[PDB]
């Protein structure tokens, strides 16, 4: 059969995969969670859906990996500590890992689930789960944030008031945030509000960066990339990836592709002044 | 064959187990023309996607995303030539291309060559924003096949073409002026990366001097994206920075994508695919 996906903001239309093999499909405690083998004769190979919207796949999941992961840590001057608010597919994980100034990092994934599927189904994904600097947790990222003290962060990246302003609290002061931000072509005011809201909660700076992810709607999806510190320039990288040891294994990011995510299609360049 | 109501479903051959599908709330038009399938229909109102043309199943224009192609190949291209005043587009049947190239001042005339001229007609009745410029006296708008058309023109004619659609690439070259751009309808880097690396190649083993790849966000197109190479004829040119930026041009703040910015963005690539620009 086939795993359609529609929207109904978006009414008229639809995208759908050939299922080869349902690997998992239940209820969880937080969410509809969906995996399964696509058509072998197609570039997909393994999907995974939440309630009902793709999230990853084996074919791309490298994109959004490597741009949230490296986007925000070669924006930092040094980052030793980063938390992932979501993630539990584990995929920012593996790319936070490369850094080698990366001393710890939490991650914290409501969903228990997610981890437990990823580790059995993505195991190029989850590997990074069990790696002795990372600490994973199941639970809430709203109350863990709450629950954490200031300047404890360098990075925290969230792939998914209180909550923005938390999370300025907790990072130190040349604190990095990013998020998964929404697409241009479908959440542009959205995107322009919260650039604002994170803006007043008091971050000094925020860009939007662009990527091309062919399996999200529309074909691409951005991430809000946030300083702590004023006088940032996020849009050209801090320290390029080209110097540290794990470059030539990327197969999206890189120097060129991180300046060019924050050029903005005309009716969307205001969201970048 | 068609009907109002039902669902205009696409899926390739090519890659198997993949579908797109859109709601039809009324049919324009859906019929053989001497050349192809030619689909036309309104979506669903409460979508952003307006009316939508679809050529042998794969949609090719809606109005909705319509100026990113256009405009990064009017502009791309215009905006690497010091002053380009006699251009040809090969195909562009619709006209959006061609009201691109002239909003440029220096444009002094354009030839458009499209096999269909179904195309033309019911891009006059159904897309009244893109085919405007169709009727333009600065323009000629021949139906005719392009490679006949440019086997048939004489040497250094061209300042610029632009192809929207071995000997007609060779022909492409010998109708340019020593000054020359060429750019074309690329494929995806990510259904067709080979197919880019070889026409790569092959354009410049041809004589053409430099070749680069621009990348758009189409999110209309198989996989949200699509590409155009942009061939130079003479050699020490880049045309990854603009040669004249629009932002000193009447049209600029007009533009829906393109300015300078998304122009030198267009020629960063991915990693995995970066090799086709070195
Ligand atoms: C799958 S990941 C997105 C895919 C790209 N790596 C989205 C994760 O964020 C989690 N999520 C959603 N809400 C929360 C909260 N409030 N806290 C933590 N994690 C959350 C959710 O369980 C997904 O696993
Ligand atoms: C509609 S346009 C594609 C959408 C981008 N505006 C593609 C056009 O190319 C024409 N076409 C295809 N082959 C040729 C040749 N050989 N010559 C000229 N025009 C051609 C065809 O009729 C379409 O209108
Ligand atoms: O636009 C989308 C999906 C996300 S924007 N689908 C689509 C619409 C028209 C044509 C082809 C695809
Ligand atoms: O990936 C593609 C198409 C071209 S890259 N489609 C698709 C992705 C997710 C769900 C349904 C369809």
């Amino acid at each position: 059969g086939w795993f359609r996906e529609e929207n109904d903001q978006w009414p008229g239309q639809a995208m759908s995969l050939r299922v080869e093999k349902v690997l998992y499909d239940a209820p969880t405690k937080f969410q509809h969670l969906t995996i399964f083998e696509s058509d072998p004769k197609g570039p997909w190979g393994t999907v995974m859906a939440l309630d009902g919207c793709i999230q990853v796949t084996d074919y791309d999941e490298f994109v959004y990996h490597e741009v949230l992961g490296h986007t925000s840590l070669c924006s930092h001057p040094k980052p030793e500590r980063v938390l992932i608010i979501g993630g539990g597919d584990g995929g920012v994980l593996r790319e936070v890992l490369r850094h080698g100034t990366v001393e710890h990092c939490d991650l914290v994934d409501i969903d228990g689930e997610v981890m437990e599927q990823s580790k059995q189904h993505f195991p190029q994904i989850s590997r990074s789960l069990a790696d002795p600097r990372a600490t994973v947790r199941v639970g809430d990222g709203l109350a863990f944030v709450r629950q954490t003290p200031d300047n404890t962060y360098d990075v925290v990246i969230i792939d998914t008031e209180a909550f923005y302003k938390d999370v300025l609290r907790i990072l130190k002061p040349d604190g990095i945030c990013c998020n998964q931000g929404e697409s241009i072509w479908l959440d542009l005011e959205l995107i322009e509000k919260m650039s604002r809201f994170i803006r007043e909660t008091g971050f000094a700076s925020v860009q939007y960066a662009l990527m091309h992810v062919p399996t999200y709607p529309c074909g691409s999806i951005g991430t809000l990339v946030c300083s702590k510190k004023a006088g940032v320039d996020v849009t050209k990288p801090l320290r390029p990836v080209e110097d540290m040891p794990f470059a030539k294994d990327l197969k999206y990011y890189d120097s060129e592709m991180h300046k060019a995510s924050f050029a903005l299609p005309r009716f969307a360049r205001h969201i970048n002044n």
